[PDB]
């Protein structure tokens, strides 16, 4: 709940990422899904 | 709930990202979905 | 709820992003969706 | 030297092609080059 | 030297192709080169 | 020198191809080269 990230960093919570230089997604139904109740 | 990110950083909460230099998405049904109740 | 991001940063909450230099999206049904109840 | 191609065809000589439905080229120096002497 | 290709065909000579539905080229120096003397 | 290819075919001579549905090329120096003398 207190995130402190200095030069050139990366942090997350509950995150979903596809980090990276050359990214390619093809021929997909769904990429990100969430549900609650 | 208190995020402190100095020069050249990245932080998130509940985030969903596709970070990156050359990004390509093709032939997709859905890319981001959320539901609550 | 208190986000403090100095020079050249990125932060978010509940965010959904497609950050990146060369971005291309093609032949898609939906890109961003949300629902509540 | 005599090419006869009926409905819905493709033919070539000395050809260089990038045929196709969804085409994407990115971050390239050269795509087509020829030299003679 | 006499090519006869009926409906829905493909033929070539000396050809160089990248046929196909979803085509992606990225981060390349050269894609097609020829030299003679 | 006489190529006869009916519906839904493929033929070539001296050809160089990358046929196929989902094609991806990445981080390449050269893809096609020829030399003569």
């Amino acid at each position: 709940r207190e995130m402190h990230g200095k030069n050139w960093s990366k942090l997350c919570k509950d995150c979903q990422v596809i980090d990276g230089r050359n990214v390619t997604v093809t021929d997909v139904d769904i990429v990100f899904s969430k549900i609650k109740g």
